[PDB]
C-alpha cells in the first residue's frame, strides 16, 4: 500500500520487501522507505499456531525485546499485527554467524587461536550482560544465533534446542542462570569445534551430572579459558557465576591476548 511517513517502522507500508531470506514463521529482507535502512522481516501467523495466551506471553515478551538497545544485540525496530500476522522488524544481520565460523575451521582443519575465541566471545558477553542487565533473558544461545556482521562485529540474534541445560531438559523454570550455562557451552564450542555434550535426554543427562565431556587441550587454551568454561556449565545452576563475571573475565582475557 501506499507510505504512511507518521508511523515509521510500524506499518508494511513503510518497507518495500527485496527477498525471502528463510522460513519455517517466514523471514524476508526488506528496506524501510522513509530512511532507506535494511531489516529483516519476521512474518508469525500467531492466530494460526498460537493460544490466546501463548499470544500475549509472546508479545509481552517482544515489547520487553524492543526496549533494548547495544550495538551486540540484535535491534527490535519494531513489531505489529497486520493482515492477521505479527510482523516484527529487526536488524538485519546477513553476512554469517559463529555455526559458519567454526565450519571454517573446521574446513580448513585447524583450531581457533584464544585471542580470536576472545575477540568474538567478549563481545557476546557485552550483549548478554545488556540483556540481564534490563532483566531479559535471552533463552536461546547457540552459534547459529550469534550473527557477525562483515565487519567481525558480534550480533546476538532474536529469540530440540541446541544447548540444553539440566534444568531445561527436566522441565524446570528457564531463568539467567540457563542462559550462563549455554555461553558456557558456546565458549567450550568456539575452543573445541564441538559442542561439550555432543543421542537422548537421558543419556545426555548422565554426562552432564559427570561432566562426560573431553577436556580442551590446555597447550592451546588457558586455564583462565577452560576455567571459565568449567564454572558456566556447572550441573547445579547457584554453582554458575553470573554474567558480570562471566564478562569481566571476557574482557580481561581480551585485553592481554590482544
Ligand atoms: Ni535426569
Amino acid at each position: 500500500k501506499a507510505l504512511r511517513p507518521d508511523m515509521g517502522y510500524n506499518t508494511l507500508a513503510n518497507f518495500r520487501i527485496e527477498k525471502k531470506i528463510g522460513r519455517g514463521s517466514e523471514v524476508y529482507r526488506a528496506a524501510c522507505l522513509l530512511d532507506g535502512v535494511p531489516v529483516a522481516l519476521k512474518k508469525v501467523q500467531i492466530f494460526d499456531l498460537m493460544d490466546a495466551k501463548a499470544r500475549a506471553d509472546c508479545i509481552k515478551e517482544i515489547d520487553l525485546l524492543k526496549q533494548l538497545n547495544h550495538p551486540n544485540v540484535i535491534k527490535y525496530y519494531a513489531s505489529f499485527i497486520e493482515d492477521n500476522e505479527l510482523n516484527i522488524v529487526l536488524e538485519l544481520a546477513d553476512a554469517g554467524d559463529l555455526s559458519r565460523m567454526i565450519k571454517h575451521f573446521k574446513k580448513q582443519k585447524r583450531l581457533i587461536p584464544e585471542r580470536t575465541v576472545w575477540k568474538y566471545f567478549v563481545q557476546l558477553c557485552s550483549a548478554l550482560e545488556h540483556m540481564h542487565s534490563r532483566r531479559v533473558m535471552h533463552r536461546d544461545i547457540k552459534p547459529a544465533n550469534v550473527f557477525i556482521t562483515a565487519t567481525g562485529v558480534v550480533k546476538l540474534g532474536d529469540l530440540t534446542p541446541y544447548y540444553m541445560s539440566p534444568e531445561r531438559i527436566h522441565e524446570n523454570g528457564y531463568n539467567f542462570k540457563s542462559d550462563i550455562w549455554s555461553l558456557g557451552c558456546l565458549l567450550y564450542e568456539m575452543a573445541a569445534l564441538q559442542s561439550p555434550f555432543y543421542m537422548n535426554l537421558y543419556s545426555l543427562c548422565k554426562k552432564i551430572e559427570q561432566c562426560d565431556y573431553p577436556p580442551l587441550p590446555s597447550d592451546h587454551y588457558s586455564e583462565e579459558l577452560r576455567q571459565l568454561v568449567n564454572m558456566c556449565i556447572n550441573p547445579d545452576p547457584e554453582k554458575r557465576p553470573d554474567v558480570t563475571y562471566v564478562y569481566d573475565v571476557a574482557k580481561r582475557m581480551h585485553a592481554c591476548t590482544a
